[PDB]
């Protein structure tokens, strides 16, 4: 059984067109496949059944697939899905209520234990709820030969870069998680205790943790005062040097830390509003953590509305130009916490000649504020090397493979339950079963305290993948590990320990700090050689947007293979997200520029993994079909009135069917091959000719299925072939 994930936004809409096609082909080969609704709307419905009519209820597909990942064999095609910010959860709740799905309001401040439990249910739904539960395995992300050869044959622009390019990252120097980090390997299984001790007040037990034999636990904090001084410093450096102010966080997955960090940026930039209106904004229930969008919604009803708006205008005037998400709608990099996400936002910036957009959609060289230095140094290096050697030439450069440590919520991706905001000046102490003081921190009011767990089987497995992949291909493999970080220093000892079990003859490997590892991998791919990155859970994410965007245009054209520790497979339809922007263009203009190429390729490896006589026949033929797809350049176009996602589904269908008539399954596919060849022009015209009008999908987070299929499946003659 293959499970296909129904998710959100762009891939959700693609799936309305592509799934019936996948389905037609697998059914005819007696291969079993279904969908699972892990959409943000579906997850919410599945979690509040007691509020719903029976036909409204949704199975807890997150729980079902979580179980499946631990089973001796599982086959999941995982499409990108929303890691919700609060403003997205609030918008999804609304959309459901308005449609008579009667789910409860988010209580910001619960009155009773009833409202307490409801806030805690929604809190589990916020942020990266799905990926950390499904990722019961480490990660292989790489560009298939045929996809790289497409990039080389059909090169995108990586813009223009020189010593005159004034684009720069800005990160804190002391005060950040990197500076304050401590770590410990645990040889024996002990139980930990995290207690706060305020210089006046009672002690408090913040957290209890089961630690197992082998686990690396770290602890750290960011200083609210260093953060606040750094934000002011970073704002005045922007204004001085005439750089556009841009802020790149992870307020999605980092669902406790990064909205808090994000709120300091909003309080910091607009400090005169949070001074003149401290009490009015409090009374209106304004949390700066939610962005300007929630603030402007909350001051619609305030006697001081216009006086608040004239104050913004006065601040914008004294301040450096703010990076915009949407210039036409006045939406800023500080309107909604989920809109600018570092992994996607920094490489779009780098490709566009280090330019981002201002109020008037003018492209302007940017200050890239990334508070923590741990990963900021990666973009610094990348930026240094673009200035020295010019842009990375997609037609010339070699390919970065990533072996990413993920399994069992490794490193900062399991930190949400272990992140706390310090109520008052005090100290954190952390103790074991015996009662030994393992960590201690002098912390202050507003300080962001955090810990992390990375276990031994995850680390041990992650080495085997990098070793085995390097023996397979001959490529150099760099472990990106900063000896100036305690967490990293513990991983070096653990890699070194584990490599003593392996024959290191043939295994070309270095260990470099992320800064140095970046210049070495850039140096290697300029020459045109392939290289392997062996990284942590966050670099896994950052690097498989960075290099893939530079080398292929979008990270969605990558393979993303997760060999689950219990022997299943999860295959992710690229290294990208749910591309909300593609949705805006589908609504307004009936053109989806979403490329499904990562879905095609996920499906190829899903079939190899199935490994049935027919699965291998459909895999080998689909691979040939995708090669033809890339040779004939069928990938969607961007402008309305040009062929889109739907047309590309058609061309893959035609090519797949054709390729299957050459195989032992030919008789089965002969009529489909002929019917799609003979209707090529008629079908392409049916799909094009609906483009250039706005469309009613009946929703955004939850579509009206009838309307979504009419928009995504608008070709009667393709439909009559496919069903
Ligand atoms: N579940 C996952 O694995 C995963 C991973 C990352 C992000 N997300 C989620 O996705 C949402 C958006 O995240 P984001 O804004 O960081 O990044 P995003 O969806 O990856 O960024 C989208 C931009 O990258 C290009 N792109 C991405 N996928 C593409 C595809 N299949 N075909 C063609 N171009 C593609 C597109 O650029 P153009 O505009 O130039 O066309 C798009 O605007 C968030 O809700 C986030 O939580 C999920
Ligand atoms: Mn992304």
């Amino acid at each position: 059984m293959i499970i296909y994930t129904y998710t959100d936004e762009a891939p959700a809409l693609a799936t309305y067109s592509l799934y019936p096609i996948i389905k037609h082909f697998l059914e005819k080969a007696s291969i079993d496949i279904t969908t699972a609704d892990i959409s943000l709307a579906g997850r919410i419905l599945a979690n509040f059944p007691e509020y719903l009519n029976e036909d409204q209820k949704v199975k807890d597909y997150l729980q079902i697939l979580g179980e499946l990942t631990k089973k001796s064999d599982a086959n999941i095609i995982k499409l990108p899905n929303i890691s919700a910010s609060l403003p997205q959860l609030l918008d999804c709740i609304k959309e459901l209520q308005d449609k008579g799905f009667k789910v409860p309001n988010y209580p910001n401040e619960p009155k009773d234990e009833k409202e307490r439990l409801i806030k805690e249910r929604y809190a589990k739904i916020l942020g990266s709820a799905v990926n950390p539960v499904l990722r019961e395995g480490n990660s292989i992300r790489r560009a298939a030969g045929a996809v790289k050869e497409y990039a080389k044959a059909n090169p995108h622009s990586n813009g223009v870069w020189n010593k005159n390019t004034k684009t720069k990252v800005c990160y804190m120097d002391g005060g950040d998680f990197y500076s304050n980090e401590k770590s410990k390997i645990f040889e024996n299984s002990t139980n930990l205790e995290v207690e706060f001790i305020p210089k006046n007040g009672d002690k408090k037990l913040l957290k209890e943790l089961n630690i197992q034999a082998g686990e690396v636990v770290d602890a750290t904090f960011m200083s609210a005062k260093k953060l606040d001084e750094f934000i002011a410093k970073s704002i005045d450096l922007a204004k001085d040097e005439s750089l556009l102010y841009s802020v790149h966080l992870k307020a999605t997955m980092m669902k406790v830390s990064d909205p808090v960090i994000f709120g300091h940026f909003v309080k910091g930039f607009f400090d005169e509003v949070f001074t003149e209106f401290q009490g009015e904004l409090k009374a209106l229930g304004v949390n700066p953590n939610n962005g300007l969008g929630d603030l402007f919604i909350k001051i619609e009803n305030s006697k001081l509305k216009d006086k608040i708006l004239a104050k913004f205008d006065e601040i914008y005037a004294s301040r450096p130009s703010l990076s915009m998400v949407n210039s036409d709608k006045g939406i800023t990099n500080l309107h909604v916490p989920s809109d600018v996400i570092i992994d996607a936002s920094m490489p779009a910036m780098l490709r566009n000649s280090g330019r981002l957009w201002d109020k008037d959609a003018k492209e302007v060289e940017a200050l890239a504020v990334i508070p923590d230095k741990s990963y900021a140094v990666v973009y610094e290096a990348m930026i240094k090397d673009l200035k020295e050697n010019g842009t990375l030439d997609p037609s010339q450069i070699g390919s970065v493979t990533n072996i990413g440590l993920m399994a069992k919520k490794a490193e900062e991706y399991g930190s949400h339950d272990k992140t706390f905001i310090i109520e008052s000046d005090g100290q954190i102490i952390v103790n074991d079963s015996n009662g030994e003081e393992i960590f201690r921190f002098e912390v202050e009011k507003g300080d962001i305290f955090r810990m992390t767990q990375t276990k031994s089987e995850p680390i041990k497995n992650w080495v085997k993948l990098a070793f085995d992949r390097a023996k397979l291909t001959g490529e150099k493999a760099i472990f990106w590990l900063d000896e100036k970080r305690a967490h990293d220093r513990n991983l070096i000892m653990l890699v070194k320990d584990e490599l003593k079990k392996y024959d290191l003859k043939g295994f070309d490997y270095e260990i470099l700090d992320p800064f140095s590892a970046t210049l070495k991998t850039n140096q290697t791919i300029r020459e045109g050689k392939n290289i392997i990155s062996v990284t942590g859970n966050v670099l896994r994410d950052y690097l498989t947007d960075l290099y893939p965007i530079l080398e292929l245009g979008t990270s969605a054209k990558m393979l993303s293979i997760v060999p689950l520790l219990n022997g299943g497979g999860m295959f992710e339809t690229g290294a990208g997200g749910s591309a909300p922007k593609h949705v805006e263009q589908l609504v307004s203009e009936n053109h989806l520029r979403w490329d499904s190429l990562g879905e095609f390729m996920a499906l190829i490896v899903s079939l190899e993994h199935l490994g049935t006589q027919n699965a291998k026949i459909l895999a080998k033929a689909l691979d040939k079909a995708v090669s033809r797809f890339l040779k004939e350049d069928k990938s969607p176009k961007r402008r309305a009135g040009e062929p889109d996602n739907r047309n590309s589904h058609f061309y893959l269908a035609m090519y797949f069917a054709d390729e299957l008539t050459k195989t032992e399954l030919g008789n089965i596919y002969s009529d489909l091959a002929l019917n799609l060849k003979n209707n090529e022009a008629k079908i392409n015209d049916e799909l094009l000719s609906v483009q250039g009008k706005s469309v009613d999908l009946g929703g955004y987070y939850k579509f009206d299925d009838e309307k979504a299929s009419l928009v995504m499946r608008p070709s009667k003659t393709l439909n009559d072939i496919i069903n």
